[PDB]
């Protein structure tokens, strides 16, 4: 039925047919004093969306509404709200929808790494409800995770930042991506793109590192000071020896990426940071010997503090990311999905046209 | 014969009988304009010494004089010397005996990571000679790697710093080991000890992390604010969850050290740094998933700049390391070796009594 009691959205019915989501009606999460209800109007299709649906993460309780690069308007503030959000205000939600907010890690701004962390969708809250939202009309989120969206940034062009962009940003900021640093982006995909842009925006000689050359042109349109085609190198680590300060590996899987060569290209003290989460059956594997004065680590999402920093940056220096809009709906999602697997996206798919798909 | 033309020392004759070195006479490295000849009077027995001799590193050209925690006196400066060393001066030499000194990494103070790096022993120079020195009367080293040894630091108590100590120091300094930081030392062995001391000396709440409790008493005598016995924990990473900033793993091998638990105990941004080099057939193996906001890397020796920093620190705050002297000679080395394998050392063995073992 109408808003209040029931939410509607394009939802997965079975991992078996994850490519065919059907519009569905479901009960929202119980509303809490700090929660906020946001009427959605745009949602970036995140690679994670695809892996989840396909069940690459495991068997998830269905039905299931995916999507977590949300940009909608505030349509109802809970009793104890104090974040300073007004009703009808333009807001965003990313991958995190809950945290404890009391631990050291939260107070210290590392909510993605909280003991009691909960993700936007597919995860049951401490009370049982399995997080939904995304490819739907409304999403119910705790105010700490809802953010203001700068005026100049358009919805379809902001949403992707709530997750993908943030994901690249966090490690880039945290590891000094800035003036005079040499940064490599491994995998000019959805997240790969924003990182390439975000990276430059920060003033770092950005190198884009892909396999073929299919994307050389784009990487360069994006402002990448350099591009590297692995298949055309034999030993790129050898050629680019001692050049990088930081390399953020953001690629769907971690198979076609030899991790015994990469270190060579890192400066003493260099850092390789992966943004990936592949089909569980996968593991990041590399020869130990090589981590000689070069560290390797993994990163998850970012802290809302940073999510804000990014939005601001994307806003202040007019960062135009590459998005191709699709119409929300059993179809749009389908295409969206279909294509994302084929890798047939000009980097980011932002679902829109929410207004004319759910009605009243 | 006498000094000039031939050097003498206790040398390995075959990996097969690496425990029975025999006093030997061998031709020094050709003398070069910056080289320096140091008459040895003390040399710390380094774990590396043991692995090399045993052939854990591979088949090495024999005879072979091991030892690279050298402390002797300057007995001959080469033509172009300018380091400012005087003759008869007290000096030290560690594991590095050569570098290019022109590359970025050298000028930038990372000579251990130089393209043309050469180690004190077992390595042929760009000209062919296989680096010796250590358990001998004289060692011939390029001035860049010979260092002044503070007055107050006794020889047998300084030598171990030239390698072991430096090895722990480097990563500790480089990763902020200091006031208000929580640091863990994994493996209270030779290097483990100095690190425990050095660490405290710098003002870091030092935790010592070993297997049994056999060393609890010592670790505490050393000033360790805490001690942890793995075998008595079941899940120490769980108990010490989110506590460490840095952990330096300095243990002979890397087998009895589960690396899927350690990350848990690291703070977001924490760092695990190994100092180990095990019997080649070995590899540092751990579940990928865990490097969540925690990085893992490896480190080699230190930069002479740091080697100096350490000597200074050990000197200014009177750091007494744990050394048990032995008499250089077919015997002393034997015992030294024998014991080091059994692990029967109160941390560091410093060979001495060089004066009365080689004569004229
Ligand atoms: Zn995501
Ligand atoms: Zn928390
Ligand atoms: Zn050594
Ligand atoms: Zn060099």
């Amino acid at each position: 039925m109408s808003y209040p009691e029931k939410f509607e959205g394009i939802a997965i019915q079975s991992h078996e047919d994850w490519k065919n989501p059907k519009k569905t009606k479901y009960d929202p999460k119980p509303f809490y004093d700090h929660d906020i209800d946001i009427k959605i109007e745009a949602c970036g299709v995140c690679g994670s969306d695809i892996h989840c649906a396909a069940g690459h993460w495991g068997n998830m309780k269905m039905p299931l509404v995916v999507g977590h690069e949300i940009v909608g308007k505030v349509v109802k503030l809970g009793p104890k709200s104090n974040s300073g959000l007004k009703v009808g205000q333009r807001v965003g939600v990313g991958a995190q929808v809950f945290s404890c907010l009391e631990c050291d890690r939260c107070k210290n701004d590392n909510e993605p790494y909280c003991t009691k962390f909960v993700t936007t969708y597919s995860q049951p809250y401490e009370d049982g409800y399995v997080s939904q939202g995304g490819y739907a009309n409304y999403v119910r989120v705790h105010e700490h995770f809802v953010v203001p969206i700068p005026e100049n940034i358009p919805s379809h062009l902001a949403a992707p930042l709530l997750c993908g962009g943030l994901t690249v940003y966090s490690p880039l900021v945290r590891n000094g991506c800035g003036p005079g640093k040499k940064v490599g982006i491994v995998g000019l995909g959805g997240i790969g793109s924003m990182g390439t842009l975000i990276s430059k925006a920060m003033g770092a000689e950005t190198y884009v590192i892909s396999r073929s050359s299919r994307k050389r042109e784009d990487a360069m349109k994006m402002g990448a000071d350099h591009y590297i085609a692995t298949l055309e190198e034999g030993d790129w680590g050898e050629k680019y020896f001692d050049t990088f300060d930081l390399i953020v590996v953001c690629a769907s899987s971690l198979t076609d990426i030899d991790f015994n060569i990469m270190p060579k290209a890192m400066k003493v003290g260099g850092r390789i940071v992966s943004i990936s989460i592949p089909e569980q059956h996968e593991m990041l594997s590399l020869k130990p010997y090589g981590l000689k004065a070069v560290s390797i680590s993994y990163s998850a999402l970012g802290s809302i503090k940073e999510l804000n920093q990014l939005l601001k940056l994307v806003s202040e220096k007019d960062i135009k990311i590459w998005v191709e809009t699709l119409p929300v709906g059993e179809a749009g999602v389908h295409e969206a999905f279909e294509r994302m697997e084929k890798g047939d996206v000009r980097y980011r798919f932002t679902l829109v046209g929410y207004d004319k798909e759910f009605s009243d």
